């Protein structure tokens, strides 16, 4: 029924979460429909990614994390996917962010927060022609 | 102090579930008193245990589901257990299943929603009745 | 494609391990066919389920523990099941039993081992009928 | 950026629940800055602990609970790590802490609830000064 | 410092262990340098990976098998990677394969055994070349 | 019943596997008996522990390595806990470590290797006498 993608962040692969993260998004029964390791990202590619923040502050900071280590980025499917897994995901703010979440059990910063999913229909198309052209 | 009944359905078995759910339930401090493993659940025994479901639209399809496997039917006793294990269930819809709760982790349907807990002190012995008469 | 028999034993529940051990079982891809729960195993049960141990030194505690608490009595079949989940089980000894098997990670007793498994396609039939009849 | 004092109670230790609490907070990246082991607390010291409820009915038991088994004092630090382990730990009633919380997925009791942490800046000093002087 | 080929098998999205497999070795400290998702791996490509075994009797099953679902091709690097991931994946025969081990733990079919790892450095160099040309 | 010295070393702490190497022990039934966190411990504890291996090639290296960060010194206490934890432990060599073990699991290095164990009764009592004087 959706697409939506999500990132698995640098900090994901330093604290070595990755499985994790996956882990919890696999036994919710999500299906892989594509995915892609990124070595290090191409900078251009994290600034589209992200082109909505280019005004705020944090969007240079931004930037430099996200080329500092791999990335893996995947598109996946499931009735309601995008909601759903941003649900799973967390709030940003590691004030909010509720245990159970990916963000509340395991992230403890605002930046550095593991994983990025799409907020919606419109937005996972943009990103998933970003990441999978 | 309570008794309440609850019920891990087929999907459970179908996708190798059964510890995950139980496990949960046990790591609370409940207690089983009574358990049966049902092969194949009588489909009367379904029908009843769903009564109150039984003008809706899906009630043929849940039946169906109920016997298309196993069924472990469990007695579970503790302080207000009826109440804390529909809190550790979580809600039917996955759209509002939170994280940290059984459904909200694993579960992405509606129906194919893993686990039945009584909802009520009523309907506990109701169920317990039908299950272990 | 066999069937043997597992009991999960008293100390399980008492340090709540139940679903850990079923869990292990699980995984390695065994399917449940029968399952009771025992709140309290008749003596005579137990005691024809380790008549060979009737006249050792050990058999009266053996007994007095068997029936110190709760106990779950499950037929699994796989192919192999038999000799595939005595190796999950591993050792009697705690000197012996290797970690990552049920008994090398969890038990630390020669007699508080946790998990009863039949050791041949014999006793399997045997303690099949005495507990499933 | 904060400091915060965490008591891992004598019922987690019971119930082979410390790594398991520990676990959690280590993996949302909080550090450990102290650290103590008592195998029985002195009680003039869980009596300055818990001061504020001296006037309560249950602050007896809870002094006898306290000191019925051994405590970890732990002095965590991180940003906004005061609120951030409240968060973790869950309400005090089981009746309210939500799954994926530490008491909401292991406690099942108002008094035996596995762990203390600060509530605010002015106790995290208070406490600290208590169980490391 | 070694590179080694892994294949995450179609049998691991089946029963949704693709993460934990993954998992075990990111435990182990082992870092992701390529990586390719495979809705379904080309029919050539799987023959070649296996082209010694194209004189079996169980060649055909076997690449029905491998492009039945999904697989995930990997490179890992560490030192000694090539032997260490072989000696976690554990023996193709289910009778052989210890506890402990990713196949110990979770296969139970010589052929349905979840995960490929190179077995030598040759070997791990045709493999890469392969799957990264 | 024996007593045994473990130290949870510096790259449990940098990797976050503090929780899961106590946690292996704790599901085995074994109680801390005493505690101790080091921030930093001091060099002589180090090379008095360390002693047989003064005149090693990796001496130095490895002193440096055990001050590097922080270090946890419990006693644990069960029945043959020495040759038990041991088994647990694993292999120094990560050639040699077997799956199912702490390192076997987790350690990819023959000197980061997360935890020492005493290796005798002698060496146990030496141990505790240098860490709990
Ligand atoms: N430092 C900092 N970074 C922020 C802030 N808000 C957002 N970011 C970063 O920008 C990314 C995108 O922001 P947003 O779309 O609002 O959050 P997300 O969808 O939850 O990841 C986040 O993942 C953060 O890493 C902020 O207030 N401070
Ligand atoms: N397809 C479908 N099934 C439903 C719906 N509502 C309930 N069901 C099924 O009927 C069962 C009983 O419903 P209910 O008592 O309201 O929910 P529960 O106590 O959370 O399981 C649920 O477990 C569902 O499988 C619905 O709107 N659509
Ligand atoms: N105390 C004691 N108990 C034993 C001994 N050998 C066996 N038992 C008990 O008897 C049970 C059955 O023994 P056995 O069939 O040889 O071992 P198992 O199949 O590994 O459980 C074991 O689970 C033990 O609890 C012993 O030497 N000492
Ligand atoms: N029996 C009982 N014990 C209580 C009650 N309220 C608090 N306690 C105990 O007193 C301790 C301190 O209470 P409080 O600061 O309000 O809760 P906490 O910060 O969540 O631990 C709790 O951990 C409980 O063990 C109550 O209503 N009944
Ligand atoms: N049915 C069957 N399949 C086999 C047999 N031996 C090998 N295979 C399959 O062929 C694949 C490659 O074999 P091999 O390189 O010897 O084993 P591996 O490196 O442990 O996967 C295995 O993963 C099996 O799926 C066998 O005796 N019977
Ligand atoms: N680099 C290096 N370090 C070693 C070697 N042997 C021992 N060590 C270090 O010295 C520590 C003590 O050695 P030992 O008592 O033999 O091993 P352990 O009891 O398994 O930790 C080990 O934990 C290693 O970190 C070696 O051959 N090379
Ligand atoms: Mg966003
Ligand atoms: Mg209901
Ligand atoms: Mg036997
Ligand atoms: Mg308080
Ligand atoms: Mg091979
Ligand atoms: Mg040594």
């Amino acid at each position: 029924l959706q697409r939506t993608l999500v990132l698995i962040k640098p900090d994901a692969f330093e604290r070595s979460l990755v499985a994790e993260i996956m882990g919890r998004i696999e036994k919710k029964n999500f299906k892989i429909v594509s995915m892609k390791f990124w070595s290090k990202a191409p900078r251009n590619l994290i600034e589209q990614h992200y082109k909505e923040h280019s005004e705020q502050s944090y969007f240079n900071d931004l930037c430099d994390f996200m080329v500092s280590g791999p990335i893996i980025s995947i598109v996946y499917e499931g009735t309601d996917a995008i909601s759903k897994i941003r649900r799973l995901q967390g709030n940003t703010n590691p004030l909010a962010s509720a245990p159970g979440t990916i963000r509340g059990d395991l992230a403890n910063d605002i930046g550095e927060n593991l994983i990025h999913a799409s907020d919606s229909e419109d937005s996972a198309v943009d990103e998933i022609s970003i990441w999978f052209p």
